[PDB]
DNA sequence: ATCGGCCGCGCA
DNA sequence: TTGCGCGAAGCCGA
């Protein structure tokens, strides 16, 4: 392995027990530097390796959609892990408390976890550390270049980062060694329970039939690769030319998978790098899964207040501040955005996409978020509403990409200043009639007339 | 260090 | 739609 992928959280004396992978971000058996390094740590100690996963009360914040998607992936995983002689454990409760006392009851010798920049994982690590005595290691198994090596600071923009990332690629774009099995050694309750809790929340139509359409993305690792293979076969060729067209389905659709870690962007890059297509579409594509995915981890990592206004740049703040007192053309409540009840049938279209399919088109996520700012009573409330709805309804929600992209949208983060307007100040602008020139908006709107 | 280099709209 | 030069605007980094 490349040792720069490991960062020791806590130094201690190794016990003669198992090596415990605390799986959290990367829910896949294959192409997992964290599970691979736990195996290795467990090989040269003549100890087994085990995976432990903590199911927290964070599901009641979102929807059945994300909760099945994650719990069906887990159920596949369990078989995969088990076929490698790796037992996998499922703790119901609070990582800080639960993993600690688990490390206790099993006499773990070493503790490993994947990397994730979201505030709450630092809280749980920091509590975990304060209650164990064995080494605690962290591995970046989500980014091609570990987040702390691509950049030490907050990168102001894509092209300040892009050079630093691309110097390090020859060294970190490597092949994955295969998970060598162990030599020595209840999820269906958890599903049916958690579903009965979420059920009063489900998004129904005027009739009981649920809004959510689950047949657009199957969960799991096996699914995730048939999406990557199909992309490379079918859509990668035209990606750079038709990605901004919400009517052609040319996106890679891999983002529900990556969020849950059911597939490795490192594998995707390896596979794309070796595919033969339009160079500009590889170039377009690598830049999203390479520069924009990982600058998003950098954003949350180096700015703990990423889900708030303060993390904007001083020009964006100063600008939005001066237009706090402007007269909003319209003002809608959260409930009114949430139900696609604005004057903008194109905007209600996109929210209709988000509502029923669980994934809004990459281009329309920009428009949808800017109009939220334009038609709310304050930037803070606009952030508050874009965050809530992105996370409540998007299958890829609750993700660094999420905050890094609402922050681009509402706040200039990783962007520049444009001509000054009412309400929006100097934040980039998007218009109905700018979409008219780029794609058949009449056709998007027709797709989604599920407003009942 | 000094300066290039990151949507909307007219027009053909 | 389909591409281009132009516009408004701030700041990094070489
Ligand atoms: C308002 C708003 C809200 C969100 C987001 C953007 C905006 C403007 N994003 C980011 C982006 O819009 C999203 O990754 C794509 O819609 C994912 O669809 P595909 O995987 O099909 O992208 P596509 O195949 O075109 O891109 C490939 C990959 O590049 C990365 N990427 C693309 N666009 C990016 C962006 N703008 N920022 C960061 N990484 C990017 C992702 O890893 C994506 O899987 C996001 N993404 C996400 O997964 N979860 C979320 O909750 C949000 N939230």
């Amino acid at each position: 392995m490349n040792p720069k992928r490991i960062r020791a959280l806590k130094s201690g004396k190794q016990g003669d027990g198992p090596v415990v992978y605390w799986m959290s971000r990367d829910q896949r058996a294959e192409d997992n530097w964290a599970l691979l390094f736990s195996r290795a740590i467990a090989k040269e100690a003549n100890v087994p390796v085990v995976v432990v996963f903590c199911l927290t009360d964070e599901f009641l914040e979102a929807g059945i959609r994300q909760y099945e998607f994650m719990l069906k992936g887990l159920q596949e995983l369990e078989v995969s892990l088990s076929r490698k002689k790796i037992p996998s454990f499922f703790l119901r409760g609070d990582p800080g408390e639960k993993i600690s006392r688990f490390v206790k009851d099993y006499n773990a010798g070493t503790l490993v976890t994947d990397f994730s920049p979201l505030r709450i994982k630092n809280q749980w690590i920091e509590k975990v550390i304060s209650g164990i005595s064995i080494p605690f290691f962290e591995v970046d198994a989500h980014n091609v270049v570990p987040c702390w090596e691509a950049s030490q600071k907050h990168e102001y923009a894509a092209h300040t980062f892009r050079p630093k990332l691309y110097a390090l690629l020859p060294e970190f774009l490597e092949e994955f060694p295969e998970l060598e099995p162990n030599s020595v050694t209840t999820l269906s309750d958890v599903l049916e329970t958690g579903v009965k809790a979420l059920l009063p929340e489900r998004a129904l139509l005027k009739n009981k039939d649920p809004l959510f359409e689950p047949w657009h993305f199957e969960p799991g690792e096996k699914a995730a690769k048939k999406v990557m293979e199909s992309f490379i076969a079918d859509r990668l060729d035209s990606y750079g030319a038709l990605r901004n067209d919400p009517t052609k389905n040319m996106l890679s659709n891999l983002s529900p998978y990556l969020h849950f870690g059911q597939i490795s962007s490192q594998r995707v890059v390896l596979e794309v790098e070796k595919a033969e297509s339009n160079p500009g579409s590889k170039k377009a594509f690598l830049d999203e899964i390479l520069i924009w995915k990982e600058i998003s981890d950098n954003f949350c990592y180096y700015n703990p207040g990423y889900d708030g206004f303060e993390s904007f740049p001083s020009w964006a703040k100063e600008s939005l501040n001066a237009h706090r007192n402007d007269v909003r053309s319209h003002i809608y409540t959260l409930e009114e955005f949430e139900a696609g009840k604005t004057h903008d049938p194109l905007w209600n279209a996109s929210q209709m996409e988000l509502l029923s399919t669980g994934k809004m088109h990459g281009y329309m996520r920009m428009y949808w978020a800017k109009k939220i700012l334009e038609w709310s009573e304050s930037p803070e409330k606009a952030l508050e509403i874009a965050i809530c709805l992105n996370d409540r309804y998007e299958l890829d929600g609750r993700d660094p990409n999420g905050y890094a992209g609402i922050a681009w949208s509402i706040g200039g983060v990783h962007d520049r200043a444009w001509g000054e307007r009412e309400v929006t100040g100097k934040i980039r602008y998007m218009s109905y009639e700018g979409c008219k020139r780029k794609f058949d908006v009449k056709l998007y709107i027709e797709k989604y007339s599920a407003l009942d």
